């Protein structure tokens, strides 16, 4: 299968991250995609190939408009009211407040914020849409045939809402690339979260939109970040009524019972009929992990993509998260040797 | 006028707040009330009384048990969840979230906290306390027969909410002051917001309650902290209804307006039919104050303690907000004095 990958996914790098009342460096750094690519192309996957150009039109139809405007200058103006540190919101609108849009920056950035975590750095928005970019060529990929494909996403997005960044996304990669499916011809497409945390952002997109439907295994929310989303209660609103299924599991996971949520939601996405599956990969469900609390073996992802690639329909492996130990290059390549 | 103040405000001593992207010295700091008592004695008040110990009947009136239950145990569970620094959130429920509430502290700070420039600390939870004391305080001496009191509040409490900290505060001081003046017999209180910032906390408190009325002025949210509340079409929801009345103001507001502002608003309280008045104050509202976009200056807090006092109802001041400059004991006294007469 093809690699699609952008090298400006560098123009991200952020020198702090909110982590346990500090300013620590980020967990999710550059090396990450270093990494990774280096493990795929010593799988065998040297076949990397740099995105193309594209605009926004295919974004726009998952993401507010206000909200990318707000990313494109968020930067610029946070410096201009003369910041010190990196654009880091402190104000959110939680329980009970106004669905009024502040006009400052202070103000906007709350509003567009689920996660303080997470800090819009200079070339953010640059990287961001470079990471698009490489999510929509291999949603081309798929369209045109293809039956596997992997973007090498930096940084990642099944965090980024439908107007709000967070937990180190600001431009949902999967969600633009199962719209970009659709554009393409797709009737139906489904996007299955493997990532360790709940696709918060990923669900909120697609929850009222019955031509999507989304599967996420995570930690559960009750005691794992994201924390507000991602109960196995939330099956879809009105015309997504449905089209969603979370499955939450506890600490200590293995693959035990994270293979059984898997096999489900296959099963679900089977039944919605999917004419293809995106995948939001994410390697921090590893036993190894800085941040997440399963524990899923290396040799376990090879199982993973097996079983997904099980599935008949053309797949397009988007990277999310993945943390800590260089094994996640291996276990990012594992996964496409499954499918493979 | 009586001042109730307690040293155990020291306990709250922050080492972190989380602005312009970096970690710095809180500026809601203990030199805070030092400079403010200091002024307010060289003014005459020196009658400083400690307050009474209090259990926690009146605050459960306003709070929620479950978000007081969090904040008495919050430092313990974060320290032992591992982190080295002070306890910070960093996932909020936003918009179109689950309304459940997290089992870990990691998940339960965020679901109790609507502002992360707010850490907190060893301590926090004394002080709060004994904060709120001293509020409770400040109001019996109203349900006495007392014509005025000043409650120098710190840390201060029109940032929180029901069930949630935020804005320098944990537990709602003008909010329990309320509560404890309805207990001793009132049938009707109001709370009149003159610090900067809009009141959010308070006014969720008392939204949906007809007993209380909530009148604020504050720098519009829709470019000053908190961001997310204060407009002017929030009157009230359900059984109170009319009980709102929010004075947002632009950058440059002269006195002129906002003491038309002020006007408008003791016109409300009166129609309301309060008993008396818990006055939330904050100056910084002050021309020098670095945070604010308003240009008051120290004389014009003599004429606001004098406009509030000729409502013609007894008043509790409580202490909220205000840079540490200079003049901030000044500019407390004055209000004072005004009140004074
Ligand atoms: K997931
Ligand atoms: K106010
Ligand atoms: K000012
Ligand atoms: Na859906
Ligand atoms: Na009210
Ligand atoms: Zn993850
Ligand atoms: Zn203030």
């Amino acid at each position: 299968m093809r690699v699609i990958f952008s090298e400006d996914h560098k123009l991200r790098n952020a020198k702090t991250e909110l982590y346990g009342g500090e300013l620590v460096p980020p967990f999710e750094a550059p090396f990450r995609a270093e990494w990774i690519l280096a493990a795929v192309k010593e799988a065998g996957f040297d076949d990397v190939v740099a995105p193309a150009r594209h605009g926004l039109e295919t974004v726009l139809k998952v993401h507010d408009a206000g909200y990318l405007n707000f990313l494109e200058t968020a930067w610029d103006r946070w410096k201009a009211a003369g910041y010190k540190g990196e654009a880091i919101a402190t104000s959110f609108p939680v329980r009970r407040t106004s669905p009024r849009i502040p006009t400052d920056i202070e103000g906007q950035i709350g509003y567009y914020c689920n996660a303080a975590e997470t800090a819009i750095s200079p070339g953010t928005w640059e990287a961001a849409l470079s990471s698009m970019a490489s999510a929509i060529d291999g949603a081309d990929l798929i369209a045109a045939g293809h039956k596997a494909a992997f973007s090498l996403c930096r940084p990642p997005g099944h965090h980024a809402g439908i107007d709000m960044f967070g937990g180190y996304c600001f431009i949902n990669n999967a969600a633009v690339a199962a719209q970009r499916l659709l554009d393409k011809g797709a009737k139906k497409i489904a996007i299955l979260d493997v990532d360790f945390h709940h696709g918060n952002g990923t669900q909120d997109i697609f929850y009222e939109r019955g031509d999507v439907f989304f599967a996420s295994l995570h930690g559960d929310p009750a005691e794992a970040f994201p924390h507000f989303l991602g109960y196995a209660e939330e099956t879809g609103k009105g015309a997504g009524a449905g089209t969603t299924a979370n499955y939450p599991m506890g600490r200590g996971t293995p693959y035990s019972v994270w293979g059984e949520a898997l096999t489900d939601s296959l099963k679900r996405i089977a039944a919605f009929g999917a004419e293809a599956i995106v995948v939001s990969l994410g390697v921090d469900t590893f036993e190894q992990d800085p941040i997440s609390f399963f524990k899923l073996t290396s040799p376990d992802y090879i199982t993973m993509g097996r079983t997904i690639a099980a599935s008949g329909v053309p797949l397009l492996v988007v990277m999310e998260g993945g943390y800590g130990v260089p094994e996640i290059g291996l276990n990012v390549a594992n996964v496409l040797k499954g499918v493979a």
